[PDB]
DNA sequence: AAAAAT
C-alpha cells in the first residue's frame, strides 16, 4: 500500500513515532561502534538502515516486510532476521559488552573529550573516568574541566520544561540588546523531541549593524555573567567570507555555554520531585547570522543529522548543487540561490517540502 | 600546536 522508499532521508517523512526501535537501536549501535573505530563506510550503511526503518509507518514483523526497502544490505538483513527470531540483537550485544565500545562511550560523555583524547586515555590502559579524574599526570582542558565538574547535570538530558525555560532566558536577553532579533529554538527540540543533549537557537537581526551582529553575543553571556549563569563560555569567532563556494562546522560567529539554570525558572507540572541543590546544569549553544543567510542556517542547525547529510548528498549527485549551512550554489547556471526561508530552499532543490517534525532520520 | 565544541 505504500509508496516508494527513496534512499535519501530528505525525500521521506520521518516523525518521532517509531515502530521499528527494536532494530534501530541495535543499528544504532553498531553504528556508534564503527564511528567510534572510525570506519566511515560501514557506520555509514548502519545510519542510512537505521534511517529508513524510522522512517516506516508500520513494524516490521517478518523478512517480506524488508521488500523494497532500500539502504538494506545483506550485512543488515541478517541482524534484521535475529532480531525478529528472538527479540534481541547478538551483534549489538557483543558490541555493548566490547571493551573499546564502553571506554570510548564512557570517555566521550565528558564534554571536552572527543575521539582522539578517548583513544589516548584507552591506550594508556585507562576504562573508569574515576581513574582518569584523580591521575596526577594528566593534564584537563578548561573545557573538560567543566566537563568533569557537571558531568551528572550535562549526562541528565534536558528535558522539554527546561528547554522552554532556557528559551525564555536567550529571548529576554537578547531582545535587551537588540529589540528587532528573531530568536529561534533549533536542533531537536524544533523538530518536536522530548529529550536532548543540549538546546540550540539560531540569533539573527534584520536591521543591526555590523558591529551590533557582532557584539551580541558578548553582551548576552556577559549579561548572563553578572548575573551568575554562565557556568561555561566559549565563542567562536565568524570566518565566514560571502563570496567562497559551499564546499563540519559552519563559519558563523557562535558559542558553546554551560547555563546555570535555577529550578524555580521551570514550569516542570511534575510533582514529588526532590529540589536537591536547586538548579541544573545545561549545554546551551548558539549561532548569529547574518540576516540573509537566516534561512540556510536554520536549515544546518534544525537538522536531523542524517537529514542534513542526504539534503548535501542529494543537491550534489541528483541536483549539481553545492549546500551548506551559510548558501545553495548552482553548477550549472553558475548562481548561488537566495532563500528567505526553509521552503525556499526546498523549492530549488526540487523537494516536496518536509516540516522541521517530518525531519526525525 | 591538535583538539573540542554543531
Ligand atoms: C553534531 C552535528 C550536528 N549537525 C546539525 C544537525 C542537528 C544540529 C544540532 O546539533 P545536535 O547534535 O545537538 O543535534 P540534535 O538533533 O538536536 O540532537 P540531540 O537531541 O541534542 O542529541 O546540528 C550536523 O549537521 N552534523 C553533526 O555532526
Ligand atoms: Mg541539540
Ligand atoms: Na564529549
Amino acid at each position: 500500500a505504500v509508496k516508494k522508499i527513496s534512499q535519501y532521508a530528505c525525500q521521506r517523512r520521518t516523525t518521532l513515532n517509531n515502530y521499528n526501535q527494536l532494530f534501530t537501536d541495535a543499528l544504532d549501535i553498531l553504528a556508534e561502534n564503527d564511528e567510534l573505530r572510525e570506519n566511515e563506510g560501514s557506520c555509514l550503511a548502519f545510519m542510512r538502515a537505521s534511517s529508513v526503518l524510522k522512517s516506516l509507518p508500520f513494524p516490521i514483523t517478518s523478512m517480506k516486510d524488508t521488500e523494497g526497502i532500500p539502504c538494506l544490505g545483506d550485512k543488515v538483513k541478517s541482524i534484521i532476521e535475529g532480531i525478529i527470531e528472538d527479540g534481541e540483537s547478538s551483534e549489538a550485544k557483543a558490541v555493548l559488552n566490547d571493551e573499546r565500545y564502553k571506554s570510548f562511550k564512557l570517555f566521550t560523555s565528558v564534554f571536552g573529550v572527543g575521539l582522539k583524547t578517548a583513544e589516548k586515555w584507552f591506550r594508556m590502559g585507562f576504562r573508569t573516568l574515576s581513574k582518569i579524574q584523580s591521575d596526577k599526570s594528566l593534564r584537563f582542558t578548561q573545557m573538560q574541566k567543566a566537563g568533569f565538574l557537571y558531568y551528572e547535570d550535562l549526562v541528565s538530558c534536558v528535558n522539554r520544561p527546561e528547554a522552554e525555560a532556557v528559551s525564555m532566558l536567550v529571548k529576554e536577553a537578547v531582545v535587551t540588546f537588540l529589540p528587532d532579533a528573531l530568536v529561534t529554538m533549533t536542533g531537536g527540540f524544533r523538530r518536536g523531541k522530548m529529550t536532548g543533549h543540549d538546546v540550540d537557537f539560531l540569533i539573527t537581526s534584520p536591521e543591526a549593524t555590523e558591529d551590533e551582529e557582532q557584539q551580541l553575543l558578548h553582551k548576552v553571556t556577559d549579561f548572563w555573567k553578572q548575573q551568575g549563569l554562565l557556568l561555561y563560555c566559549d565563542i567562536l569567532e565568524s570566518t565566514f567570507e560571502k563570496f567562497k563556494q559551499p564546499s563540519a562546522l559552519d563559519h558563523f560567529q557562535k558559542c558553546f555555554l554551560i547555563l546555570k539554570l535555577d529550578h524555580g525558572r521551570v514550569h516542570s507540572e511534575k510533582s514529588g520531585q526532590q529540589e536537591g541543590k536547586g538548579w541544573k546544569a545545561i549545554r546551551v549553544d548558539l549561532v548569529m547570522c547574518p540576516y540573509d543567510r537566516r534561512a540556510f542556517a536554520l536549515l544546518g542547525w534544525t537538522g536531523s543529522r542524517q537529514f542534513e547529510r542526504d539534503l548535501r548528498r542529494y543537491a550534489t549527485h541528483e541536483r549539481k548543487m553545492m549546500l551548506d549551512n551559510h548558501a545553495l550554489y548552482d553548477r550549472t547556471k553558475r548562481v548561488f540561490l537566495e532563500a528567505e526561508s526553509e521552503e525556499e530552499i526546498f523549492a530549488h532543490l526540487g523537494l516536496d517540502y518536509i516540516e522541521p517534525w517530518e525531519r526525525n532520520a
